[PDB]
């Protein structure tokens, strides 16, 4: 049985090349500042009924892509301890869409890390329920982010995990 990977790339994630995308999505679905722009962009027709609790992820097939809207929570807007639960659901929810569906690989954004982040740097705490969560599925992870000191961070976590 194969192990599942992880790898980090700054870059913009609507340029991946694995079987699948995760958007950074809001449970209404809309396009708005943040990962979604760029997903959207590329894959216009993706947004369809992506409508979908927070916590909870939601998957389609379209313009020839999986994308899987999976709903952080917005630490605006929750108690620490509430958010940090919802964000290890909206994880779970992810790995299990990758597993149920035999997707193999699948490019990620640190969920809750921008628009939902409620002004604090939440990168290590994504990026662990991230691993707790995928660490179920058998899929090589490529994760994405902008930020050089973000890029740096995420690779020295996956690389204590060897
Ligand atoms: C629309 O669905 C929109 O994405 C949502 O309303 C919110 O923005 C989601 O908020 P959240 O904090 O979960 O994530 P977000 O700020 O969108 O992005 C997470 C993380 O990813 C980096 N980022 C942003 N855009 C990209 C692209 N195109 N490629 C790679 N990485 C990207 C941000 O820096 C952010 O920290």
């Amino acid at each position: 049985m194969k192990a599942p990977s992880y790898r980090v790339r700054r870059a913009d994630i609507s340029g991946h090349g694995e079987e699948a995308v995760v958007n950074a999505a809001n449970a209404k679905g809309t396009v708005s500042d943040g990962v979604c722009r760029a997903v959207a962009k590329k894959w216009p027709s993706s947004f369809k009924g992506a409508a979908t609790p927070v916590g909870t992820a939601k998957m389609i097939r379209a313009d020839g892509m999986t994308v899987i809207h999976a709903v952080g929570p917005n630490f605006s807007t929750v108690t620490e301890a509430e958010g940090d639960r919802e964000l290890a659901a909206a994880y779970r929810a992810v790995a299990s869409i990758i597993s149920t569906n035999n997707i193999k690989s699948v490019a990620v954004p640190l969920l809750s890390t921008g628009t939902f982040s409620g002004g604090k740097d939440r990168v290590m705490q994504s990026l662990n329920h991230l691993f707790t969560a995928l660490d179920a599925t058998d899929a090589d992870v490529v994760i994405y982010c902008r930020d050089k000191n973000w890029e740096k961070k995420i690779q020295e976590a996956i690389d204590r995990r060897t």
